[PDB]
């Protein structure tokens, strides 16, 4: 079986809190991290690993931190949430090589599903 982790970066707490504690009671390793500043300075040591970042976040938003990996000559298969009805957002969040966005409110198998997809993308 595939041991690889799920990479979380939300600005509100109480919604990364709550994906994180799905995924982990759905069998995925998962590390939450507490900001995209955060999961851009850990991002030199991911190694196998998935990332599900929100997009509209203040500090630096999902776009941005996609640019930035980009920049440190990283690779790390993404998702990237985006808001209800928010169109400019998923269509920069695919431009910007994200592996899929999504909407929410989402239901759990359908995220599930989309991180199954981004792990096809892990060498
Ligand atoms: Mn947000």
């Amino acid at each position: 079986m595939q041991d690889y982790t799920v990479h979380i970066v939300d600005d509100e707490e109480p919604v990364r809190k709550s994906l994180a504690f799905m995924l982990t009671m759905n069998g995925f390793a998962v590390k939450m991290h507490q900001s995209a500043e955060a999961f851009l300075a850990f991002a030199p040591d991911v190694r196998n690993g998935v990332l599900v970042t929100d997009l509209r976040m203040p500090d630096m938003s999902g776009v941005e931190l996609l640019r930035n990996l980009g920049d440190l000559k990283i690779n790390i298969p993404s998702i990237v949430i985006t808001g209800h009805g928010d169109v400019p957002m998923a269509v920069e969040a695919m431009k910007a090589g994200a592996v899929d966005f999504i909407e929410k409110p989402f239901e759990d198998t359908v995220i599930i599903e989309a991180i199954e997809r981004a792990s096809e993308h892990l060498v």
